[PDB]
């Protein structure tokens, strides 16, 4: 009957802030800055936090709430035309499921691997390390010679293969530590939803006082006055490749987790006369702030591996899924007692990825529960779903942890939750918000649920700056389109990405073919039709609180 709504403020703003800060702050946009040059990401990164983060963020969690629904029944609020959106963002978060959990898998392992004496990616003298691996303190002092640390990542934890065609033998200690972390994730959703609440005092501070210390590490590290310059001076020819700008913005959406449904979940349990602006944009400050003090960390320890290593530092590591996976776990040896340090890093990367997962599939599976209110939502009916949400997306992750799943892996965080199809949510979410139910009109719900009218800057971002951000991205890759390499030297094969853009096709249909669904239900003429479609239906059709109308 009546959605439950948040404890206090503090709730909303402890799960949400430890809700969008996770692997997508110190694992994702550690690799994505290092892929794309040096600091010639920063440049559209900001562009696209102060033009299409903040403010679409925010906007989906004013929609939030201002309709105190859902991902899916908050668009048909707003608009019962353009509702796939919100199917879309179910698919995207739903394929975000089956491979977000997949990194907790190799941190799980990397954590298996840390209870011993000494660490394993300290020295290759190992069973699994090719005879070309050279000491990397012995590496500069004296051909082709590889670092224990990118050994351990490739040879032992990832056994990696020729390409994507050869799938091999599946790994069963990452299989049952992908098991493991969904056996957390599935003890957490069913019981326990709001364990994590009572010790967030431990879940949020712990995580960034370590992330402290690595940039205490980092920056003491002889070679960061290099690593920083490379993170922070920017080149401007790199400026001119499609792939920083899809890659900065794409990352931008993905931090914030939107166009996922999430946010306005969260915005969903919340007051209505609660100034969510204010905490929004402390919040994005928040998120920010960490993803960029930890490439701060992490690409000081790259500065340092390079200037060790006597090679040039865009050379020095893993450019794809990983750099998080090698620069920090050699940083974690430098430190006093290494073993300690690691196992700390590791339980604090899990904390953060484990947080970030409950939230997202704990949204997914509401989503999904609004769509199925009598066939779900009964107890254990609503149990049996959850064994069955996880189950599916487990085994579909299975394909990530054969020992050629990295590049399915690379396939779904380039396509699947990541890439043109955040974009296309985005810009059609602004598209509807300000177009067709309009900026103003929103701005009418604001000034009353905050009281005060926000500055022209959120609707103008809403009007102009995101849908021409979004459609520049997307027609500027398509036009100078490059192929997706994993590690700028593996060629993906044709169908690799074709099954690539089936995947973020299965979450961009969704918009069109939700479209034409329903103009076949609708009867009439088709200007009636659309007209009758495009009329948002009561969004604040509450009285529960001290609301006022529509328009
Ligand atoms: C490593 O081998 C590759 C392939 O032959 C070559 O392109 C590259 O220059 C070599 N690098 C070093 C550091 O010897
Ligand atoms: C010879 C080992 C079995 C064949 C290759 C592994 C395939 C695992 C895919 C799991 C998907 C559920
Ligand atoms: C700029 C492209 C959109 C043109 C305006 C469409 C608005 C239709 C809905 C009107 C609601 C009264
Ligand atoms: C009108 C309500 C039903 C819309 C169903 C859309 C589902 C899209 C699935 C995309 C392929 C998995
Ligand atoms: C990966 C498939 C997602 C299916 C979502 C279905 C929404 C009605
Ligand atoms: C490492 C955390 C940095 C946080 C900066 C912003 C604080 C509001
Ligand atoms: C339930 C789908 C009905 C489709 C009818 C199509 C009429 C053009
Ligand atoms: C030049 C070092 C800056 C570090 C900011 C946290
Ligand atoms: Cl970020
Ligand atoms: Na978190
Ligand atoms: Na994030």
């Amino acid at each position: 009957p009546q959605r439950e709504k948040w404890s206090s403020k503090i709730d909303f703003v402890l799960s949400v802030a430890g809700g969008f800060v996770g692997l997508g702050n110190v694992w994702r946009f550690p690799y994505l800055c290092y892929k794309n040059g040096g600091g010639a990401f920063l440049i559209p990164y900001f562009i696209f936090l102060f033009g299409s983060g903040l403010p679409v963020f925010f906007l989906e969690i004013i929609i939030g709430q201002y309709t105190s629904e859902g991902g899916i029944t908050c668009w048909e609020k707003i608009c019962p035309l353009f509702s796939g959106i919100g199917y879309a963002s179910v698919v995207i978060v739903s394929l975000l499921n089956v491979y977000y959990i997949v990194i907790l898998a190799w941190a799980t392992y990397y954590l298996f691997q840390s209870f011993q004496k000494e660490l394993p990616w300290a020295h290759c003298n190992h069973s699994w390390n090719t005879p070309h691996c050279m000491e990397d303190t012995m590496r500069k002092n004296k051909t082709n010679f590889t670092s224990p640390v990118i050994e351990f990542w490739e040879r032992n934890v990832l056994s990696l293969s020729p390409g994507i065609d050869h799938p091999g033998s599946l790994k069963w200690d990452l299989a049952l530590c992908l098991l493991l972390v969904w056996l957390v994730c599935f003890f957490c959703i069913w019981k326990g939803v709001r364990s994590t609440g009572k010790v967030v005092y431990f879940t949020a501070t712990f995580p960034f006082a370590m992330l402290l210390v690595l940039l205490v590490r980092g920056l003491t590290l002889p070679g960061a006055g290099a690593g920083i310059k490379f993170y922070l001076y920017p080149d401007i020819t790199r400026l001119e490749d499609p792939q920083v700008w899809i890659d900065a913005g794409t990352q931008i959406f993905f931090s914030y987790a939107i166009c996922l449904g999430a946010m306005t979940s969260l915005g969903s349990y919340n007051k209505y006369k609660y100034n969510s602006y204010r905490d929004c944009m402390l919040l994005g400050c928040l998120n920010s702030g960490t993803s960029f003090v930890s490439g701060f960390a992490i690409f000081s320890i790259l500065g340092f591996m390079a200037q060790e290593q006597g090679v040039d530092i865009a050379d020095v590591a893993e450019s794809g899924p990983g750099l998080a996976f090698i620069a920090y776990p050699k940083a974690v040896t430098m430190m006093p007692l290494p073993t300690f340090w690691s196992i700390l890093f590791f339980i604090m990367l899990l904390l953060l990825g484990l947080d970030s997962q409950f939230v997202e599939v704990e949204g997914q599976i509401t989503s999904l529960v609004d769509l199925y209110p009598s066939f779900l939502r009964k107890g254990y009916r609503r149990e049996i779903f959850i064994a069955f949400v996880c189950s599916i997306s487990y085994l579909l992750g299975l394909t990530m942890v054969t020992e050629g799943g990295m590049y399915v892996f690379q396939l779904f965080d380039y396509y699947a939750a990541s890439g043109v199809c955040l974009l296309w949510v985005a810009f059609f979410e602004c598209f509807v918000i300000a177009w067709i139910y309009g900026g103003d009109n929103l701005y009418d719900g604001i000034e009353d649920m905050i009281g005060y009218r926000p500055g022209p800057w959120m609707k103008y971002s809403w009007a102009v700056i995101t849908p021409v951000l979004c459609v520049g991205c997307f027609i500027f890759s398509l036009v100078k389109y490059v192929p997706l390499t994993y590690n700028k030297t593996y060629v993906y094969p044709n169908w690799a990405i074709g099954l690539g853009w089936s995947l973020a096709l299965s979450s961009m249909l969704c918009v069109p073919l939700v479209i034409v669904i329903r103009l076949c239900q609708t009867e009439g003429p088709f200007l009636v039709r659309v007209k009758y479609l495009l009329t948002p239906r009561e969004p604040n059709r509450w009285a529960v609180e001290r609301e006022g109308a529509t328009p």
